[PDB]
């Protein structure tokens, strides 16, 4: 058996297989070695992960997660699984676990919308060129975080629906005065951001948030896909806002003359294929 | 004679005056009572100001400061101010300050861009009506620390002119990466986002920065000013972004079909005339 886990900011997806078969899988808390310490990790996972998964013969571990992006980020989460498990394991960023599960070893363009946004020209093998995405405050562009940005921007406004904006302060038990304070003086503001995608989801019916949404993806497109050779490579889409806004994605594509027909929610089906080969 | 300061985010300009006559101006750093205590606040006062100023018989303080926005905000800048003047202190807003600075007695629409921005309807006694301006993140539209925010993520992108990037990673002495370091990480983001509406003037000659501006205000103009009876009533700017690119600020009002005929860089000049009266 092998273990795949892909880390995201809202949890970590571990999966058991053998080969291509799912043996069991498992949810635990996002882990990330910007935020976490090595041993904190290693707590989370024992914590976490039922008893199965200490017991069992494991040939590798491969780890996907936000924040591994350099050698000592992936040094810290290495030990940790290595500690956790006694196992050769295999630490990568959560983009090379979207180009892989969307791409195999085809090459083409690979972009996340998810609490950030990211984007790849992928090789079939190796990311050879990535657009900056740029964070919640300059970049991000078609993520979670940004379109939680533009809506709590239109709130503090009085510009949204009223309908929205009551529902948003009832909900999140908020009044404007303490929305500032959770954004510029609490933990983690780009998470509380992109969990307003979760929330306007519910409200797709109104203009106001279809233009929302129309507005921050072809933002995306504009500032991001649009760098790349995107006439010429399949584009391929994973992630929770991409996902859940997939037919809206589908029509900004189409207004940049692209196909956009893959679009999942993550890439764990595409990395277990892969790690088959 | 009295004492008249006016507290922003960069420096406190203090005005000792007789009537409207100036004998001296000093300028300290910055006092905020969000991110200072009294007795700092009291500290920085005593070390920064001459000995000219303590030894003299003042009638009155007024002080106007950013943060100073509350009954409780107001009072830890009052006690200072009381403990080391041993005289009356009246701690205002920077928002009041440009109100009565720009209007006196009269009635209109008071602006300030600067490192945030501000407005208000002010009826010649109180601020009657005030748009949010929503900080750094989520609004402060036409601010220094908006155009900041808008350039970076721009450089991020690479999409700026390669002149002005090459200018501002070698004036900073800054990377793309630690930029993310910068903004993200390190205290005071807004302010050093807010130092590019600085160094961006230099190259008003370059198109890209032109429409950079032009941008900026107009969002200032459609999500602020245009909520109150705009029209109808004199609109008045101060502060530095205002004062640095009045001829942009002056062509954005007429796109609006108004003319801003007072942009002042701070509302001193206007404060010492209020309270002669």
């Amino acid at each position: 058996m092998k273990l795949i886990a892909e880390s995201g900011s809202t949890k970590t997806e571990w999966s058991l297989v053998e080969g291509e078969h799912l043996i069991q899988r498992v949810f635990t808390e996002g882990l990330n070695p910007f935020f976490q310490t090595r041993r904190e990790i290693s707590r989370s996972i024992r914590l976490g992960l039922p008893d199965s998964f200490f017991k069992r013969k494991l040939e590798q571990v491969f780890f996907y997660g936000a924040g591994c992006t350099s050698a000592e980020k992936k040094s810290v989460v290495e030990a940790s699984l290595v500690a956790q498990f006694k196992t050769p394991a295999y630490v990568e960023s959560d983009l090379l676990a979207a180009a892989r599960g969307l791409f195999q070893h085809d090459s083409g363009i690979a972009c996340i919308l998810g609490t950030g946004s990211n984007s790849c020209f992928y090789d079939g093998h190796v990311i050879v060129k990535n657009v900056r995405a740029g964070g919640y405050i300059l970049g991000d562009e078609g993520s979670g975080a940004a379109l939680g940005k533009q809506f709590l921007s239109d709130v503090l406004k009085k510009l949204a629906p009223q309908v929205l904006i009551d529902d948003f302060f009832e909900k999140y038990d908020l009044t404007p005065h303490d929305v500032m304070d959770v954004v510029y003086n609490r933990p983690f503001p780009n998470r509380f951001l992109a969990e307003q995608s979760c929330f306007l989801a519910d409200y797709l019916r109104l203009d106001y948030v279809k233009g929302l949404l129309l507005s921050n993806l072809r933002s995306f497109f504009l500032r991001n896909v649009m760098q790349y050779d995107y006439l010429n490579y399949p584009i391929r889409f994973v992630g929770s806002v991409a996902y859940n806004y997939a037919d809206l994605l589908h029509q900004v594509g189409k207004e940049f003359g692209v196909e956009l027909s893959v679009v999942e929610e993550t890439p764990m089906g595409g990395l277990i294929k892969y790690h088959a080969f």
